[PDB]
């Protein structure tokens, strides 16, 4: 699985995933499922940010924590938007809300509720993707056009197929359950 990750995602994503794990005392070489998941989540965030008009989104995820908070503070102090308790993934300058992006190997609505009760915001938009083509967003407002969401869904299903073809998929699906 370690090698699958490094040949599946680009080096920039992999490098960012390693940092993220190390700061949490996780080892990519051992917790290889978490490594895949972080890479996947990062890839979706970047695809999502690319789905809008050029200036639309502030990317928060994949930054150093401290600079992530600084940027969040700047957005809040300048839009008047409520400061979130937890670091979100993006800020949408068009819709004027933060976005939390989730990617789950379980049902989309289960994950959606866990994420919603954790953040406790009537402001932060939530948008979940599955490895099966399902999506769920706050107030059925999916933010992006169909084309952009579809590309992401396709990519996720390719990742699943690539994993399955190597026999890594069961273990990767089970692992999110054994975590929760
Ligand atoms: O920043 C985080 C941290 C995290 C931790 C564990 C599971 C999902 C996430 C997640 O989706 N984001 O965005
Ligand atoms: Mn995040
Ligand atoms: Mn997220």
């Amino acid at each position: 699985m370690e090698d699958f990750v490094r040949q599946c995602f680009n080096p920039m994503i992999v490098e960012l995933a390693e940092k993220a794990m190390k700061e949490y005392g996780e080892d990519p070489k051992i917790e290889t499922n978490k490594f895949a998941a972080i890479c996947t989540h990062l890839e979706v965030c970047f695809m999502y940010s690319d789905g809008g008009s050029k200036h639309r989104f502030e990317i928060i995820e994949g930054r150093d924590r401290t600079m992530a908070w600084t940027v969040v503070n700047s957005i809040c102090n300048t839009t008047g938007v409520e400061k979130p308790k937890f670091l979100p993934d993006l800020y949408d300058y068009k819709e004027n809300r933060f976005i939390e992006i989730g990617v789950t190997r379980r049902e989309v609505h289960t994950y959606y509720l866990e994420k919603a009760n954790k953040i406790k915001s009537e402001e932060t938009h939530i948008h979940i993707f599955s490895f099966t083509g399902e999506e769920m967003a706050t107030k059925a407002d999916y933010t992006l056009d169909e084309e952009s969401r579809a590309r992401i869904k396709t990519r996720l299903f390719t990742i699943r197929q690539e994993m399955a073809s190597r026999g890594l998929w069961d273990s990767f699906r089970q692992s999110e359950r054994a975590a929760a």
